[PDB]
């Protein structure tokens, strides 16, 4: 019943801009949400392995253009022409400091789990409240594994969870029943053999 998901966190040039080119800082900030999804993730029965986080320090490695409709896109077909040889992992999240147009702060495909270039996500790194930002990575990597968002009834302890709609300090980092259901149903029926080992 027990999953496991090898992730690689990478993190672009403008973010690298923003922390003063600080290579620790940014290391502490990513360490911290991976503690926090670890948790939100275990209550799913899937344990988070960090195989690896790239620090994009001299330059940007696609485009990181203002639609990230487009920039998913080019960071998908980077994983499987050049991460994917370097590091074995399932799963890929991009961390931007770029303001998405629209209101967009966070972008996935849909039950995409082990897709070379389509099992990955896309985050603006919006807040300055660790806690918040910690919250959409772990949404768009569920979006990564079939689950949509919490709708009615459905809760974690409270309504507004994980995969609520919209994103705002009430909103608890757990997972819904609903979330637990859909998650469960996608790894039942399409058994992505990557999360297996
Ligand atoms: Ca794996
Ligand atoms: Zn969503």
């Amino acid at each position: 019943f027990q999953r496991y998901m090898e992730i690689v966190i990478v993190v672009d040039h403008s973010m690298v801009k923003k922390y003063n080119g600080d290579s620790d800082s940014i290391k502490a900030w990513v360490y911290e949400m991976i503690n926090t999804i670890t948790e939100s993730y275990s209550y799913l029965k899937i344990d988070i392995s960090l195989s690896g986080l790239e620090i994009w320090s001299g330059k940007d490695l696609i485009d990181v253009e203002a639609s990230a409709g487009n920039t998913l896109k080019s960071f998908g077909e980077w994983r499987a022409k050049d991460l994917i040889h370097r590091i074995s992992h399932d799963n890929a999240q991009l961390l931007t400091a770029t303001d998405f147009d629209g209101a967009t702060i966070g972008l996935a495909y849909v039950a995409s789990m082990c897709n070379p270039k389509r099992s990955v996500g896309v985050i603006q790194d919006h807040s300055s409240v660790n806690r918040l930002v910690a919250i959409t990575l772990a949404h768009e990597m569920a979006h990564n594994l079939g689950v949509s968002h919490d709708e009615g009834s459905c809760s974690c302890g409270g309504k507004s969870c994980i995969m609520s709609p919209s994103i705002s300090d009430e909103t608890i980092k757990y997972f819904s029943d609903c979330s637990y259901i859909q998650c469960r149903d996608y790894i039942s029926k399409e058994n992505p053999p990557c999360i297996l080992n």
